[PDB]
């Protein structure tokens, strides 16, 4: 069915075996501190470490939940530790080129931008230049849809146009429906119920859910106690043709991915 | 979409609003007894009504995990203490037409046949008789299938015959695939990948995967470990139109259910 492998410098990632599980890290910053210091960076490993046991396939780093100099410092140095001490490819969550440039020559290997191309154009340009994945989220400033899935799909559109634009192959294109992104709660679950259309785009796709405060507002319930809800999320993405799926956790989804897979015939 | 409502003595099940949950009632026997005794009752009681807490619409309750009067003896008393310390109907696991007849005198209020009225035809005519719900799971003495989901709804539909056949109405047909029974493991996920087919027969369908062993065997975990497992084919299930699930983790699988009918419209 892909008739590709996503390349990602020392790593391959088939798309076809299994649905790919994205791993999102611990960051907790240290008060006190620039970055680069030894409670955070290794409790940022001990936790990337743990995901990677739990069956994790990437992980997926944040400087932001502030200064792009500020990021950077942040983010550099778990990149660094991370990628020395964990033998999986790692993703950089950020929308800036600078800060993803920086996370690339520290070892991150795709980009993960929830504004597509579109707050920083530039960093698909990088992209371009160290030739590596990045994710492309659905995102606007906005909820004022005439149609939910036709304008997440031209708004994607649009987000893709500036990522070739700027050099971006389609084998470095993934997609993400970015839900619980300026999105109602009602436009979330539709969009999710709506899934699969996103697959006429061509490319793979990854689902964001986790936790998210959609779930909450359907099961009235906390952060905290929203993994039976986060399940059901990805499950539903899987059977409507989803890659990747990026949770916080691990050890769950890994588990009903597996067994999703089994069952849809992946 | 569903005309009309399951009709349950004083209870009525609404097979539109939500996937109905029936949770599978713990009936651990006393060694010493006959039935009836203190510890068996209270143990059954205590945990009917934690499920009911949890989010189940039915409590399912068996005899056998063995001498049709012994069978009674064990279970009457627990379907008369249930029903009267728990406001929901009861369902009895049972393929005897005897232990079926006394069940429904004793309080139950719905019929479960894991061979599908083939066993003993005479159920059927229990069923017609006291008018309740019965749910004809598929099952076979052999794996030796020549396409598995046409043979399924085959088999499916001699059971129809034979409960229709006594007196049976179609309001009180309930279909089940019987996944794990007289299935290999593959034949179980292609089962679970093909179960809305079963929709074409015009009946509610009820899904019973709970903690099974082809979950075990595509994840390679025992029993107590399937928690994610199940809830992945709970997920699937309800995705392919089911109207109810069987299970033993009511609390984790109601909220499960509960977010799939939100994301798809139910
Ligand atoms: N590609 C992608 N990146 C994302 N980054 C952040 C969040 C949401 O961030 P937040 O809820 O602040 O925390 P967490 O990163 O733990 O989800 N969601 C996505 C997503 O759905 N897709
Ligand atoms: N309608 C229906 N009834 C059933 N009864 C027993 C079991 C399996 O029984 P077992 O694994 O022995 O224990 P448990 O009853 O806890 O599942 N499965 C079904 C089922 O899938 N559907």
């Amino acid at each position: 069915k892909w008739d590709y492998d996503l390349r990602c410098g020392e790593y391959t990632l088939n798309l076809n075996e299994k649905t790919l599980i994205m791993g999102i890290l611990n960051v907790t910053p240290d008060s006190f501190s620039d970055g680069g210091s030894y409670n955070e960076v290794d409790a940022a490993v001990r936790h990337a470490k743990e995901m990677r046991d739990e069956g994790a396939h990437i992980i997926d780093i944040g400087g932001e939940s502030v200064s792009v100099e500020e990021e950077i410092k942040r983010v550099v140095p778990m990149i660094q530790a991370v990628s020395k001490e964990v033998k999986l490819p790692i993703s950089i969550d950020t929308y800036k080129a600078e800060v993803a440039k920086q996370a690339i020559e520290a070892g991150a290997h795709i980009i993960n931008d929830i504004w597509g191309a579109k707050a920083e154009p530039k960093i698909a340009e990088v992209a371009a230049h160290y030739d590596v994945p990045i994710i492309l989220m659905h995102n606007r400033d906005n909820m004022n849809y005439r149609n939910l899935m036709a304008d997440m799909i031209a708004d994607l559109y649009d987000s893709i146009k500036i990522a070739k634009d700027a050099g971006v192959r389609d084998e470095n294109i993934i997609l993400d429906p970015g839900i619980g992104f300026a999105k109602t709660p009602e436009q979330n679950l539709e969009a999710m119920r709506n899934l699969e259309q996103l697959n006429v785009l061509g490319y793979p796709v990854l689902l964001g859910t986790s936790r998210k405060s959609f779930i909450g507002h359907v099961l009235d319930l906390p952060v905290e106690e929203r993994l039976e809800g986060t399940g059901a999320t990805v499950c539903l993405g899987i059977e409507k043709g989803c890659e990747f799926v990026r949770v916080h956790d691990v050890k769950e989804m890994s588990r009903m991915a597996k067994m999703m897979d089994a069952m849809i015939g992946k």
